[PDB]
């Protein structure tokens, strides 16, 4: 009974965590086995970020500038080099609280939790999705960099983000483990557009068979719809174009409650012509797209 | 920039979850020092729930009947007693993974973060607020019962909520770590009201102040109101009155902003009148109250 914004676990995330400092800038960086990955603008200054030549920047670096603490202890650099926008400092101790872990590229539109951190310590943990647009909405101020964003199967961590920049519009931007940008972005102190953004219809649509499994269905209706006629009102509505593939994914859903996907497509096409009228859905007067058709199976069984 | 409904880092938490099963029930327990807590309707069978005697349920069952199982090893019960509507389990072995701790008994409105369990295995993390009438709104299934709730203070998890039990309203109810129930109910599976509740003023006050820090300004206005004024708008609807104890506490994001604390209360006030009108706060369309003026403070600073 209930439905929350659950995040994973962040235990195994913790034990990763470490403060790396290079000149006067410090941040989070990640050590897994005997690499500490982090962003590579942990070597610019302030004035640095306006244009970074982050090879000539890193050249005038050696391994003993490179300052990496895990709570109390020093580790000592032995190796350092640039992967796209992360730096990898190879250390001469294998984390000894490293879980089994995978380093994956997520898609546009899943989630993730995030372990905020400051100076290597972590401060909070919640549930985001990555927006269609490539940014997360987070919640980060200074020093949050080089915090990541993660998915746990069983005993397997994939980290899917690191935490990079804040756009002037106050959303996220970051990067994957292997320092590939999601979107547009590039790591430098410059106005940078997001793409328009569009609301994750098979998320929400996930959200809506959550809401029947856990009682709240005021809002299923008398009608059903079409993929063709559904998509005319999810592109007047700014909402992602439904496919197969995402009807696909909510067939456990579909059948877990007995309520046909395109016929849940009706509800949330009144919902989207008509609003909410003063009314609720699991506690939210908005159409939620953070949890995927995953997520709902998940929370909703008790997966651990 | 950015504001989200952050729970603590679970890490703390997770290496304190134990299972527990007595004859055919398993529930989670949480492993501090050498004595596991959990709650004492492990005991029962489904026939027993309706009307348990639990001091007769008890005398029937021995240390060697408590299974007690931390991840894949077997933890020795020395001694078992009953404590209100928890048991405590001495076991031969310390936790090593205890960290500093406080069981606290926390007050209505004040807010904490769940691990939901199944098993002894964590499953998620979620914010929760303890609501006036004492119930939780949380995301808990069959076998969650023992998962906890907590707070941290630097390196110290104070526990503040064992979870015992689903009304059949579907919201939850549980005890302080003494296992003394917050709110009128009773471990028995009978139906039992829950208290009218209110909406936690102060925590929304405290999320408009977040949200005009983080740059959603469209309600502030031209207004100011008083303690008694605003009062007579919060009996209307439905929000708990507001004293000089929940206005001192705010000073902090009146001092940080510089809107006075009875101005925000007339943006209230208005938002109480007159809905969003359509628009968001923090991407929610309703006023959110599972945000303490601590939290604020501390989410909007970057505690760890
Ligand atoms: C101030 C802040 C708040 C939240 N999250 C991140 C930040 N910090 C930054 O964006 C620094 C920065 C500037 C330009 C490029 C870059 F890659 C990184
Ligand atoms: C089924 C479930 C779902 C979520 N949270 C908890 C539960 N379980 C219960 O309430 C069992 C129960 C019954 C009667 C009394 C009691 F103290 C405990």
């Amino acid at each position: 009974s209930g439905f929350r914004k659950m995040a994973f676990p962040s235990g195994k995330v913790e034990g990763c965590m470490v403060q790396v400092t290079c000149g006067t800038t410090t941040l989070n960086g990640l050590w897994l086995d005997d690499v500490v990955y982090c962003p590579r603008h942990v070597i610019c200054t302030s004035e640095d970020m306006l244009n970074p030549n982050y090879e000539d920047l890193l050249i005038r670096k050696s391994n003993h500038n490179f300052l990496v603490q895990a709570g109390n202890v020093q580790l000592r650099v032995i190796g350092h080099s640039m992967q796209n926008c992360v730096l990898k400092l190879k250390v001469d101790t294998a984390n000894p609280k490293t879980p089994k872990y995978k380093f994956v590229r997520i898609q546009p539109g899943q989630t993730f939790s995030v372990l905020a951190c400051y100076n290597g310590s972590p401060s909070g943990v919640y549930q985001c999705a990555m927006r269609p647009n490539f940014t997360i909405k987070g919640s980060f101020l200074n020093g949050s960099c080089g915090s990541v964003g993660f998915n746990i199967d069983y005993d397997c961590v994939s980290f899917c983000y690191m935490h990079h920049m804040e756009l002037p519009t106050g959303v996220h931007a970051g990067t994957d483990l292997e320092g590939n940008f999601y979107g547009p972005f590039v790591d430098r102190q410059t106005a940078q557009a997001a793409g328009t953004d569009t609301t994750i219809t098979v998320n929400v649509l996930a959200w809506l068979y959550a809401a029947v499994i856990n009682g709240d269905r005021w809002f299923l209706n008398r009608f059903t719809t079409t993929l063709n006629d559904f998509n005319l009102v999810a592109m007047k509505y700014n909402y992602e174009p439904l496919t197969q593939d995402h009807v696909d994914i909510l067939g456990p859903l579909s059948a877990q409650t007995g309520i046909a996907v395109l016929d849940m497509c009706a509800s949330l096409k009144e919902l989207l012509q008509n609003g909410m009228n003063g009314r609720t859905i699991l506690g939210s007067a908005l159409l939620e797209d953070e949890f995927t058709p995953f997520d709902v199976v998940r929370q909703c069984s008790g997966v651990t």
